[PDB]
């Protein structure tokens, strides 16, 4: 409502795939979340659902985005903005839309904002290493993804002002709840094959099946009955999740180029400080005297990515999302010129 121009005119089109989420974040001076945030909320219907103010909800917005630093190049306010934007435009989806109910639209848009709060610009192996409290109170088990939810709940519900669960019913709450804290969960690298697996094995394959057997009325209900079970409902959303936390191989070439720097810039900034503190290198190719960019994000697009957005794209069809993926990946591949 109260939005000045700039920063209306950077938020024109974003149900579209090509947004400028940093032409956002230099209009709003490294507040994007919570510009991005409520409008998002307000399409989706959220405080609606939630019984929540938009008072209670722009309080809740600053505060989470407060706690994201601004040092971190690439874990910020701006990333989760980003996630944000990508988890939203999936659930816009035909697929995404008639799979899932109003219940995950809330949590996944919930738990995207929320996903990375308080990243410190380092891993969790780090943290295990350099000795970290968190790492001691976390048991070295999904450090950060524990931390990021728990912190998320304890900022939310610690005041009355930020809580935007307290108008809702107890039974309801714990379904969003535990529903938030799976896809913050979901996040964590080390289960991506793990998650990938079954989203091919349990969704995909049997979808395939399903196709290639025909289309009939009677046969579109078994299709139906089987997504819609609560375990492949979870499944659709780790899947959401995760490929909305890695799009921006699968963004328009600037932005693409820019994801890349940042996170780059800070697996340099970890690696430096591995070295100067007297830790173990858990990353050594990512140096800054030693890591191109262009060769690591070929091999970042090969290992990870690639094999998950097939997944993905076939199940919610994301012809701009591919189209994007192999323009940038030949882009990678022409900074070779020797
Ligand atoms: C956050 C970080 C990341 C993502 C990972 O994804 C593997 C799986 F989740 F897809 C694994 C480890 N770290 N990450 C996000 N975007 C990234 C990108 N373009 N390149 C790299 Cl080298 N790491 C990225
Ligand atoms: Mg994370
Ligand atoms: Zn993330």
């Amino acid at each position: 409502d109260d939005v000045p121009p700039r920063i209306a005119r950077a938020m024109e089109n974003e149900e579209y795939w090509d947004f400028d989420i940093f032409e956002l974040e230099a209009a709003t001076h490294n507040r994007p979340l919570i510009y991005l945030g409520l409008k998002m909320f307000a399409r989706f219907g959220i405080c609606e659902f939630l019984h929540c103010s938009e008072s209670t909800l722009r309080s809740w917005l600053q505060i989470i985005e407060a706690n994201y630093h601004s040092s971190n190049p690439y874990h910020n306010s701006t990333h989760s903005a980003d996630v944000l934007h990508a988890t939203a435009y999936f659930l816009s989806k035909e697929r995404i839309k008639e799979t899932l109910d109003p219940i995950d639209e809330v949590a996944a848009l919930i738990a995207a904002t929320i996903h990375d709060v308080d990243h410190p610009g380092r891993t969790n192996s780090f943290l295990c290493n350099a000795g970290s409290e968190l790492a001691i109170l976390y048991n070295d088990t999904a450090v950060l993804e524990s931390h990021h939810a728990a912190l998320a709940f304890q900022l939310t519900t610690g005041d009355d002002k930020c809580n935007i669960f307290k108008n809702m019913e107890r039974n309801d709450y714990r379904t969003l709840r535990q529903g938030i804290i799976d896809m913050v969960l979901a996040t964590e690298m080390t289960k991506h094959f793990e998650h990938v697996n079954k989203f091919v094995n349990s969704i995909n394959k049997p979808l395939a099946t399903l196709e290639e057997n025909g289309e009939t009325d009677k046969n579109q209900e078994v299709i139906n009955t089987m997504l819609r079970t609560p375990e492949n409902r979870t499944l659709i959303k780790r899947m959401l999740i995760k490929c909305a936390d890695v799009s921006n191989p699968c963004r328009p070439l600037q932005y693409c180029i820019e994801w890349a720097a940042r996170i780059s810039e800070e697996y340099f900034s970890q690696t430096d400080e591995e070295k100067q503190q007297g830790l173990p290198v858990v990353m050594p190719v990512f140096d800054r005297n030693t890591c191109s960019i262009p060769k690591s994000q070929i091999s970042f697009i090969d290992y990870f990515i690639t094999d998950m957005f097939d997944a993905w794209d076939a199940f919610v069809d994301l012809p701009d999302l591919m189209q994007h993926l192999d323009n940038n990946f030949k882009y990678w591949k022409g900074l070779d010129e020797m």
